[PDB]
């Protein structure tokens, strides 16, 4: 299919950065269409790795145009950041990014609000990245934020910057009793930038009305995963944007028809950072096991991740959620060596009622338990392996059993974090 | 097509509710999927006017099941206001109507809230229609919005409530200073409904999901429309959810790839309820013209509509946005009696550039000027029409110039208000 969405279907971090910037090889535009740089995506390449938050992951190819949809987040500041350190790097960014100027702009009241809310809710703290991305998608919504193409005119900007500020600038001193957030000190950091932020600019939805037009391979990059979606995730114990694939057209502008192939990364084991329902976690032995070998850390705030098996039944909701057309099992390689490897394949209620089904809100997950399947694992390494004779029968099974249990095949098989350590079984673009 | 998508191509008001009514004869579910009672549609059968603003307009016909989808900011007060109405009138709502736990409820300070923006905004007012919007959606985004699922414990609900109130009254005495929203009163006219509420709950996605395995033709309401989309609408003068075809997927839980074809609703001539752009307004007679004989007045709150000649431009905008499969030209019958009629085929943008394309934002559309097709108008009557060969030929050119100047064919033409006053050239379901 000529337009393919890659998205996490489980909560973020499943190697959607990889697998982009592989997959994006024979690709005309990449496009973040949600999220803003809480996002934390690693590609390797012959052993250099590239850490991406907000730039698209298929900057490092030339032949790849770069798309920030109206659909993101964007903090002036961190562009600059990571577009100086991708061209100190040989990497032109201004000569392959592009960017809506409808996508909200992340400033840093924003992150003073994220920070006192977050302080606010003590105990019960969602664990939010610290960027400012839930106040910017609430002043989007709310009608106040202020917008990229608001830098077309730099006065009246001042002017609806000076008004949002005081508005958010009363609420952090008289009721967080925080400090606030000078004006002036905002106004001036995006002034210096405004220009460059400009001259990115393009009318995005047209751009992929064109290119759909034309037959142009465009692949659509998801920031975070399903479960973490405003909406069908484990609210509120979510991000604030919509992960599931009907961000897409919503966040990049570009015809709901006109998806062509939903791709789903999975993770063959299960991780999440910040609170919220894990029904799979794990917190023995082969926890600690999984988060080692899987150096299952944060790459957008380093943060131990939480690790548990896979999850057939929240994987199942993505399934239906995102139209998943496949899957890419990642990480595989980093089972190797357990004895014995187990899918949740039910939950077990609290009122003893057996589902096969997840509750949508994190309350009514509150003591729902896994109940499991229990696979022979392997000892053999899969490290690197580019080719399924390379993976034990063991691992094969695995695989088969998670498509049995899922009805979506496992197009691409990825087995070590370089991109060339994959297994490409069925490339979307020709699907 | 089994999933067909009925949604508004302009600024709402197209007449949504006549068709929706009209095309569920075939339908098994309706599903409204973001909005809430902002939305107004008059449904008239057999000359009997059926109001409806959170209700799906598909509660009229037993054989369908009508459902609000996650995506629709629900008011219990106006659930239950509406439910009453239509239940003295025979038809038995609680029977027919099913609803998503996961529906933000919109209470009484989102209403207090609503106007106190509204009040703060002094002379650059969006002009919202009073109800609690806005808000709603934004503490849905912050993550600290009630949904119906909340209800499922009261008590805790009472804990969660008495939170996000004190959190809101503080805004509302100390910045607004204006008066505080009872939380006691609220929780109270809450819990009585509460029940009623609770019994309505189905898990949507998966309904939607199995629907879709059988095959049963689904429907798919807008409300508002694609110009008043809160990401790509004339921001921020816009509704606050995504009336653009990409909400169905996120507000509905159904998977984009599901849709099968997207029905835009076209007026035939343009209107406006709120403030914002609006190239081809009027302002002399044939304006006051459009909007006596169209009896353009809000059906959600009276005001009446500003009005102004259809505008391909704009139109098109929707067509890209919404990957439209089809028109229905509603109100043609409208237009009888005046000399000439003309469509808005191309922008003159303030600094002589000549665009057949929209800006986005509102100061984008700051100062464009249309720049007209004069098509000859048609004395003959078109009203109640059922046939095509019962409209002039004039009236049959102005048809197919808005299909050559959009590329989307008008499978349906309506000439009144009445359900059966209507041409259906090419039915959805099987298209
Ligand atoms: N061992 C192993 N590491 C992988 C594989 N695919 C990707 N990685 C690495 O695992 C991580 C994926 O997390 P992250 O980059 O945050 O994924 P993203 O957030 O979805 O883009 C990164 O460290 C990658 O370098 C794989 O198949 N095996
Ligand atoms: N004259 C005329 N009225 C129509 C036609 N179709 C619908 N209506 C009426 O025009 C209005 C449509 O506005 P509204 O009901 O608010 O549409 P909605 O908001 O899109 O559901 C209602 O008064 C309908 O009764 C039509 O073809 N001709
Ligand atoms: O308001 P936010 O800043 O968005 O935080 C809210 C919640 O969402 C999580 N979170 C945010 N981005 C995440 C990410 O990005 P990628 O998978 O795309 O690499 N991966 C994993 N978890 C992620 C945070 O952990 C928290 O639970
Ligand atoms: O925050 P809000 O309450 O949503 O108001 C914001 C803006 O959106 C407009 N508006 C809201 N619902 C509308 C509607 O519903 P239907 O077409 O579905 O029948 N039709 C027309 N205009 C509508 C208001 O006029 C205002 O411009
Ligand atoms: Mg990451
Ligand atoms: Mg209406």
């Amino acid at each position: 299919g000529n337009n393919v969405v890659v998205l996490g279907t489980q909560w973020g971090d499943e190697g959607k950065g990889k697998i982009v910037d592989l997959l994006t090889e024979r690709a005309k535009y990449v496009v973040r269409y949600q999220g803003g740089h809480n996002a934390g995506h690693t590609l390797v390449i012959n052993g250099e790795k590239t850490v991406l938050h907000l730039i698209p992951s298929g900057i490092l190819r030339e032949n790849v145009t770069s798309i920030i949809g109206n659909g993101v987040v964007l903090s002036p500041a961190a562009l600059m950041k990571e577009m100086k350190e991708l061209e100190d790097r040989g990497i032109p960014v201004r000569e392959r990014l592009l960017l809506s100027e409808a996508c909200p702009l992340i400033l840093d009241y924003h992150v003073a609000l994220d920070n006192a809310r977050e302080k606010a809710r003590g105990a019960k703290a969602i664990g939010t990245t610290g960027r400012g991305i839930g106040p910017a998608y609430e002043d989007k919504v709310a009608r106040r934020g202020l917008r990229v193409g608001d830098l077309f005119d730099k006065e009246t900007f001042a002017e609806k910057l000076k008004e949002v500020m005081e508005y958010h600038n009363f609420q952090l001193v008289n009721y967080y009793k925080a400090e606030a957030v000078d004006y002036q000190k905002v106004l001036d950091d995006t002034m210096a930038v405004a220009d460059i932020l400009t001259s990115m600019v393009v009318d995005v939805s047209d751009l992929l009305d064109q290119a759909r037009q034309r037959g142009d391979f465009v692949m659509f990059e998801g920031a975070q995963g399903t479960l973490l979606d405003i909406d069908h995730g484990t609210y509120p114990y979510v991000t604030s944007s919509n992960t599931t694939a009907g961000g897409v057209a919503t966040g990049s502008g570009l015809g709901p028809r006109y998806v062509d192939y939903v791709l789903g990364i999975l993770k063959a084991y299960s991780t999440r950072v910040g609170a919220g329902p894990f029904p799979t976690e794990l917190f023995d032995e082969t926890g600690e096991f999984l988060c080692k070998q899987g150096n299952e850390f944060g790459a957008t705030t380093g943060l131990r991740r939480r690790t548990g098996w896979l999850d057939t039944v929240a994987v199942r909701r993505a399934v239906q959620l995102n139209s998943l057309s496949g899957f890419c099992l990642t990480k595989l390689d980093v089972l190797d060596g357990l004895k014995e490897v187990k899918l949740c394949v039910a939950y077990r209620m609290p009122d003893g009622r057996e589902v096969t089904t997840t509750p949508l809100a994190a309350d009514d997950w509150k003591g729902v338990e896994p109940i499991y399947e229990t696979m022979p694992g392997w000892s053999e390494s899969t490290f690197g392996v580019k080719d399924r004779s390379g993976l034990p029968q063991a691992a094969l099974n695995y695989i088969k059993r998670i498509e049995e249990l899922t009805g979506v095949p496992i197009d691409i098989i990825s087995t070590g974090p370089d991109r060339t350590e994959t297994m490409i079984l069925r490339d979307p673009f020709d699907a």
